[PDB]
């Protein structure tokens, strides 16, 4: 089979607060497969295109500036319902609405500093994956745990 | 009802994915007393009795064969509302509906590989404990912390 | 706003069960600022004042005795909505109603041994802070991570 | 290969202090395979035979009484060098001499309450295994990560 | 029959880097009893007294300045061999020589930002406890675990 | 020497055994700055250049094959003595001799599956960094904690 994929980015605040390993561990222990990963400071234009649907929102200027203010960890993760499940794992957009046990619930306070991004839909994921990674950067392998994670 | 007991089994996938100590720690940390524990490859006939209520469901033979495909860790835990609270701790039957912070929410993806079993009621717990353990295998002792966990 | 403060106390059961660091870590990693902290055996009088609204409840004598039965860690934490959010982190009054991922959800079982206290409102918080701490015991400094937690 | 085995027991203090899960995780994460596990109060005669080479030592009486004073978690673990590297993981007999990051180094203080036992040699391991388990209690299965742990 | 005690302070970098809980957890897990604790910005004078033995060394002014640059967590811990064992837990003065598994080994790089202080000797412990704490701030109580930590 | 760099790669066994987050956290927690990171299946030729000094060793062919058998996580880390300190953090080449608390000591068993690589010297580090990364992939930014990790 060819499993669902989602795009996950650890925002500059996640990197600056030293939560990269912690956040990656949460995806690994869940049983999702890391497909791609790189580390870069995305240009304001890259970030504008990432968040193109939000361009007319008033917080958008500060969002783009915050997102370009340090490096990000960009990832692709694979598995059954990984898009929706990735989102549940993150918590709500606002850390204030995010439950203890979620990444945002556990680790942050304010919507403007909410440490992580996950694709909100499959069609979003595929667009975001194409924008952040070259095809060659997506690694096709099989997880040793697969048959212990899936029927 | 401080002497309530429940049956908890770590399924073959739980054992194979190295989650035994992680699971046990969650019960220990909560204040529940470990009463019995053993490690075995349960026979197909034993598993058919365990899941006798499901013998007509289409997933039954698959479920049995998987349950026999590796060892399980069988346990008896005791404490106030341990049956219901144990259930909460595991999360929903389907990992897709299990909240972050729960065992299945944190660690698995698919209902057919859902890493753990807990009794669904006192009556089920009593049946399961009888099925899985000899009476001499239930250990009598007082937990150190009891007077700090209970009034 | 961001200068809100709350009073958090680790109850004698939380100290005795070795949960002081685990509790503190949860507040630190969330991004809240530790403002004040001390360790003491609170007098029965001090405890009666802390719980003055409950003076006529049936459980109040047992409550005051339990709370005097060992030392307590008293703390003040700062941040946006720290009162409300602190409560979310603790769980519900009754650990039976507290979800996995919260302090009571993870660690305790019975309402009379529920390991921790948090102020239920800003007015409660300011009363409790005045009750437990001398003004000089409240330390003003800026958190390293502040600008990565707050826009 | 017919891989080496060792006998590990978590002593009554390890059980009472809630360290069973933690300990088991350290063995699991190292890549050792759990072969056998049970939970029991070992009789004084069982304990005398286990520690027979110490019978004339002055601490022997107290050792047997303490080891009988609560249940123990009895285990057999498999792996290349598991006896010697198991000992290294435990620390030195005296926790005072055990380094941080070892089990006794992290968790205990006094030689008479040193939380765990491990076989000191291959010959001791085989003797101890034979005395603590029935042959049928030793579960034969292959670890899913075997080929990632071994050449 | 007072057990041995030591003075441990979490330095300003320790607090700023959000390691207070982690650090305390290590001492609780080991079996030491928390006797005293408070949180304060130590004055230059207090710190010159604390480090008076170093007053003529080149790094002393820099040390005293750094130690005043943020609040510190000051603690008294009790147990068998706590002064020496405490030291071993911290690591060497220079993090470069501190082993993985020690506090400085896990968390620090440079000698002037080495996150924690522990007394060097019983005589120094006694002096430091007296310098930092009033007698009434030392809490006399018996630990839950004592009989499982000590024979 | 604060700008010293080393090359760390999580080997395919580390990726498959779900240790990526765990490993990254240890580097983060220590205070080193992540400079560059990517995830790829390294070609046999690329790996032959990486290990060119071992090309005549009997294990060389199998080493290259194993290192190509799954993706690796390639990283550049910066900090004072990061090459030597990084080596200490990994353990010894042989897991069998690696101390508990080190990455290999904690997580692996056999030299042929030793989960991680780190440069052995500054000269080796510069050669490996150049081999594995494009100049533009070394990210320029300041770590928020720098002034709390360094004088
Ligand atoms: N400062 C600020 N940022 C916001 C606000 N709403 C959304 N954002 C940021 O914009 C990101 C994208 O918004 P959105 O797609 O609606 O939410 P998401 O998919 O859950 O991340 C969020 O993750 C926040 O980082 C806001 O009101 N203020
Ligand atoms: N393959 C498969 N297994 C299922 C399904 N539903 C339940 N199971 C398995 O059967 C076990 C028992 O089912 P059930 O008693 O209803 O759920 P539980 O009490 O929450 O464990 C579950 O824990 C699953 O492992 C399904 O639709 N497909
Ligand atoms: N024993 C007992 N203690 C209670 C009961 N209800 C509340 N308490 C205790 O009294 C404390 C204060 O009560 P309350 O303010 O209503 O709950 P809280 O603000 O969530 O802590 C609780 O945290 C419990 O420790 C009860 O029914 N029985
Ligand atoms: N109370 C007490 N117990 C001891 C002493 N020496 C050893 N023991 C206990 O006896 C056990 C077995 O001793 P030994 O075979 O020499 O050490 P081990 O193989 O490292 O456990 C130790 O693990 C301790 O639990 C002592 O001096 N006093
Ligand atoms: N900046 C700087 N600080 C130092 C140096 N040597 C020691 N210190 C600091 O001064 C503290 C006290 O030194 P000392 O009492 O000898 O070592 P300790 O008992 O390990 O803490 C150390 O823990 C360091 O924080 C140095 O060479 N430079
Ligand atoms: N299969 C196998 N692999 C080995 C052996 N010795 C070394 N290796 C592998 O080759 C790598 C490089 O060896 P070396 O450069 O000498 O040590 P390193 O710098 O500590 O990794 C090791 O990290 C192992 O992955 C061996 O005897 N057998
Ligand atoms: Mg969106
Ligand atoms: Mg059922
Ligand atoms: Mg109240
Ligand atoms: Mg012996
Ligand atoms: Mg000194
Ligand atoms: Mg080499």
């Amino acid at each position: 089979a060819n499993l669902e994929r989602t795009f996950i980015a650890i925002k500059p605040d996640g990197v600056q607060r030293g939560l990269v390993g912690e956040i990656i561990k949460r995806f690994e222990q869940k049983g999702f497969r890391l497909v791609a990963m790189k580390f870069l400071r995305a240009s304001e234009e890259h970030l504008k295109q990432h968040y193109i649907d939000l361009k007319d929102r008033p917080f958008f200027p500060g969002l783009v500036k915050y997102m370009n203010s340090g490096p990000v960890v960009a990832m692709v993760w694979e598995g059954l319902n990984v898009v929706k499940t990735g989102r549940v794992m993150l918590g709500e957009t606002n850390p204030a609405d995010s439950k203890p046990g979620t990444i945002r619930g556990d680790f942050c306070i304010q919507v403007g500093r909410n440490i992580i991004h996950g694709s909100d839909s499959v069609k979003s994921a595929e667009k975001e994956i194409s924008l952040w990674f070259k095809p060659e950067e997506l690694v096709d392998y099989k997880s040793c745990a697969h048959d212990w994670v899936y029927e």
